[PDB]
C-alpha cells in the first residue's frame, strides 16, 4: 500500500502526464478520479467518458512497468454516483466490476459527498455492492474518501461506514477531505487537517472496530493544495510538511491531495480563488507533490 497518492482529475485537458510526474518526483502512485454515472448504470469517467478511451486511465500499463499503480475514484463533487443510477446491489457490483475488470485493478476509492452521501437506501446498496466485490475479489484494496469537518466526520460519514461495517465491507482506508470547512474556519489549514485526523481515528476505531494502531493505518488525509473553494482558506506548502510530520507519527495509512493538475502556478500568478489546473499560490511547479512525496 503506498503511502502518498494524490489525485489526478483525468478530464481535465491536456490528459495528465503520469509518467513524466513519476521521472521529475519519484511518485508513481496516482488516484485517477472519477467514475460517475451518465444517465445509466454503466460507469464513465467524467461520466462521459467510455473505458476504453480515457487517455490518463490509458496510461496504467505503462505506469505499471515502471513499477506504479492507480486506485481508481468512483463518485467525486461533480456529477452522480453510480449508486444514485443503479437499482439494485448486483447491478451497481457489476458496474464497479467492469471498471476493476477493465483495468486489473487492486485498489478503489469511494468518493461520496454531496448529494450521495446521505442517501442511506443508496449507501447500503453500495455497501452490498462492494461486500460482492470484496468477495469476487480478493484482497481489492477500499477505501472511503468523506467529508471532513476539524471536528471530525460528518454524522452522515459515521453513519456511511456503520453501514459499510454492518454490510460486511472491509474498509481499508478512512481518506478524509481536509479541505473547505467555511468561513467560520479561518486558521491555519495545516494545524486543521491534523485536527481533522484526530478526531476521525477516535470515529473509526469505534465504528470500524479497530485497535488504536489499526484505526491510525485506517486514516487517510486529502488537503485542497492552494486555495480551496471556499477561497478564503489557503492550504500552504508549509502546510503540507506539517502534514507530512503528523503522518509519519502516526503512521497514517497514506496522504493524498487535490490535485495533481493543480499543482503549479496559474499563469496570472496569485489568485483570489481556486482553479482546476493551478493551486492560484506562488509555487514552482509540483511543489506540492515534492514535499509530500517526503512521506514515502
Amino acid at each position: 500500500t503506498a503511502r502518498y497518492a494524490p489525485y489526478v482529475d483525468t478530464s481535465l485537458y491536456p490528459a495528465y502526464d503520469l509518467l513524466a510526474t513519476a521521472d521529475a518526483t519519484g511518485v508513481k502512485e496516482f488516484n485517477l478520479a472519477f467514475i460517475t454515472s451518465g444517465g445509466s448504470c454503466a460507469p464513465l469517467w467524467g461520466g462521459v467518458t467510455d473505458l476504453a478511451n480515457d487517455k490518463v486511465a490509458a496510461q496504467i500499463g505503462a505506469l505499471r512497468a515502471k513499477g506504479g499503480d492507480v486506485r481508481v475514484s468512483f463518485g467525486g463533487a461533480a456529477g452522480h454516483e453510480l449508486a444514485l443510477n443503479c437499482s439494485s446491489s448486483s447491478a451497481l457490483a457489476a458496474a464497479y466490476g467492469k471498471v476493476v475488470d477493465q483495468y486489473k485493478l487492486t485498489k478503489v476509492d469511494f468518493d461520496i459527498e454531496g448529494a450521495a452521501l446521505p442517501d442511506t437506501a443508496a449507501n447500503t446498496r453500495r455497501a452490498q455492492a462492494i461486500a460482492q466485490l470484496q468477495r469476487s475479489h480478493p484482497g481489492l484494496n477500499v477505501s472511503f474518501t468523506l467529508p471532513v469537518m476539524p471536528e471530525g466526520l460528518t454524522q452522515p460519514g459515521v453513519d456511511l461506514l456503520a453501514d459499510a461495517k454492518r454490510n460486511g465491507v472491509r474498509v481499508d482506508a478512512v481518506n478524509i477531505m481536509a479541505m473547505d470547512y467555511g468561513p467560520a474556519y479561518s486558521a491555519d489549514m495545516g494545524t486543521y487537517a491534523v485536527q481533522a485526523a484526530t478526531a476521525t481515528q477516535a470515529q473509526i476505531k469505534g465504528v470500524l472496530g479497530l485497535s488504536d494502531a489499526a484505526a491510525w493505518k485506517a486514516v487517510a488525509v486529502t488537503p485542497m493544495i492552494g486555495v480551496n473553494d471556499v477561497s478564503s482558506e489557503i492550504f500552504t506548502v508549509d502546510d503540507a510538511t506539517q502534514l507530512v510530520d503528523f503522518a509519519k507519527s502516526k503512521g497514517i495509512g497514506w496522504l493524498s491531495m487535490w490535485s495533481s493538475t493543480r499543482d503549479k502556478q496559474c499563469a496570472a500568478g496569485a489568485v483570489n480563488h481556486a482553479d482546476a489546473t493551478c493551486s492560484s499560490i506562488l509555487q514552482q511547479p509540483l511543489a506540492f507533490t515534492k514535499a509530500f512525496a517526503a512521506y514515502k
